[PDB]
């Protein structure tokens, strides 16, 4: 019945089908290719209780997204530090961007949602007008044509990812309407379920949940498909503890103010409500 | 249990709780959003046989887009119309497309495989050199770094949709290696169960069949995954009588030559063994 048990029986599932994988970097992990999950948004935000999950991170990751920024310290500043190792000077030279800036992440996310087309220089550069805007066509394709099938954003920009600092993990994703409720499927690629994908849940929740709030519709589902589904070989025990835990109810999210576009969102429009996490591992 | 159950589930699944939608050629479907199906490539391929599936169809198309070709007439010389409606002078003028020739469909699936982010002119035209060569880069990929999770070939081009004749159903595809078996990962942001889906699902199998060859693996699972699924209201009645039907064992692929590219593929490489299906509806 609760959402989270569908996360846990996935996790579940790779510890007792998985085989036994590398990493780019080598470390080892036990793997399993196609995985989907479909959490219900409606008066309930799929925010993991097991763990604990960096609400502020995903919030201001999101907020940075929309922004159209491609900058890492846009990001430290807020005290979301989790894009600094990418951004990094020593990173940046192993990749060959020298000439680069740091905080540099290059055409990641946020220019592709915002700038799809549009040729890259640097972070500091002024984009507007410039490519496809994905984010604002997915908004006003569902105030037009709501049941049109082609309402995707795609971050998967084959000509620019030898820029990237890191490829994106969040291909693609796409929206949906019947009922007056907004659904929204996700292509991961790649997702850890130790760290990331709790993490890549919630963000894409949200993310549902303040284009309802701009169209006027309801949240429906959050439609979670995966590639590559993965867990570290170092984390088996955690997550074993973390399976014999129980549930607690999932905390709500209310947004105390209408927001006319997507870009006036702030972080104080948003509360959490009920979030009850269990203790650390 | 059969491979091919999950397919049937699917149609049930949708004429059982399916929400009545429209459609832009308006005629009405059942709609249902977020659905996954994994067919097993071990020894057999999925070519449904509870309705005979024009495998001349597949075939040429898949060699139809491996060659980059966007000329519909091109296909036709081969017995296969499937297209041909998308170029016809009718259709092209109604999209705006006055000025283009017979057949043109725009920067398409075959593009977008062999050339992503050129710059199209017409499907005479030469881009030797130009875009990025998504399926070579996936075999290459393959052969010296199975283990990498970025192996992606998509043809979602916001920046080409409105140049396409007809819009990519087939949005993405990865692949994955384990155990020395390649797998594919599809994800259809549209398909209709009825006609499109079932001929979908050969044209990748096939393509992992082909990549697999090629790199020297063996073909592991295809996994399906749908964005919209749906049914027309007038293929309900032949759909119902589909359902009543036994599925039969899966015919296998038998590839008659060694090749060492996707391009040195043709139609005599292949034929398909022991295929006998029920009479076609
Ligand atoms: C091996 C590995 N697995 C991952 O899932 C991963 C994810 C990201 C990006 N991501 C989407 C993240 C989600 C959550 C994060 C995290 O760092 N949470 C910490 C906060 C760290 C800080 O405050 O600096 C936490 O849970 O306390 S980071 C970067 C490197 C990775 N590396
Ligand atoms: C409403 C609609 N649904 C679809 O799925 C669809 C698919 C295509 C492209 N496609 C993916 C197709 C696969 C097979 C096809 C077909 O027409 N088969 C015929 C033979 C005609 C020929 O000789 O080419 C048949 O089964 O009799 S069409 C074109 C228009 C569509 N229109
Ligand atoms: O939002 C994110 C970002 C990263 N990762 C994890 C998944 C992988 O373990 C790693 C990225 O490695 P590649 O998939 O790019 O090889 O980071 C996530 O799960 N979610
Ligand atoms: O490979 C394909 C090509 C087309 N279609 C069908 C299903 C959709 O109903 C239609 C395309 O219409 P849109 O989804 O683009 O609106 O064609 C498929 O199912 N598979």
């Amino acid at each position: 019945q609760h959402g989270e048990l569908q996360y846990l029986r996935q996790v579940e599932h790779i510890m007792r089908c998985g085989f036994k994988k590398e990493d780019r970097t080598g470390t080892g992990t036990l793997s399993v290719f196609g995985m989907q999950a479909r959490y219900s948004l409606r008066d309930e935000f799929p925010l993991l209780t097991t763990k604990r999950v960096f609400w502020k991170g995903v919030l201001e990751e999101l907020l940075w997204f929309i922004k159209g920024s491609t900058n890492a310290k846009e990001l430290s500043s807020k005290g979301v530090r989790i894009w600094d190792a990418n951004g990094s000077r020593d990173f940046l030279d192993s990749l060959g961007f020298s000439a680069r800036q740091e905080g540099d992440l290059g055409p990641v996310y946020g220019f592709q949602w915002r700038h799809f087309g549009a040729d890259y220089k640097d972070m500091d550069s002024d984009y507007s007008g410039q490519g496809v805007d994905q984010l604002q066509k997915v908004i006003d394709t569902i105030k037009t044509n709501p049941d049109d099938r082609r309402i995707i954003m795609c971050a998967w920009n084959p000509k620019d990812l030898p820029l990237m600092a890191l490829p994106p993990c969040h291909a693609l994703c796409q929206f949906y309407v019947v009922n007056g409720e907004l659904s929204c499927q996700l292509y991961q690629r790649s997702g850890d379920m130790g760290l990331g994908v709790p993490f890549n849940i919630a963000s894409y929740a949200l993310l549902t949940y303040m284009i309802a709030h701009i169209t006027g519709l309801q949240p429906g589902d959050f439609v979670h498909t995966l590639g590559d589904a993965h867990i570290y070989l170092n984390h088996i025990e955690p997550l074993k503890i973390q399976l014999q835990r129980e549930p607690r109810p999932f905390p709500k999210l209310r947004i105390l103010r209408k927001v006319e576009t997507i870009d006036d969102f702030k972080v104080e429009d948003f509360q959490i409500e009920g979030y009850n996490p269990h203790p650390t591992i």
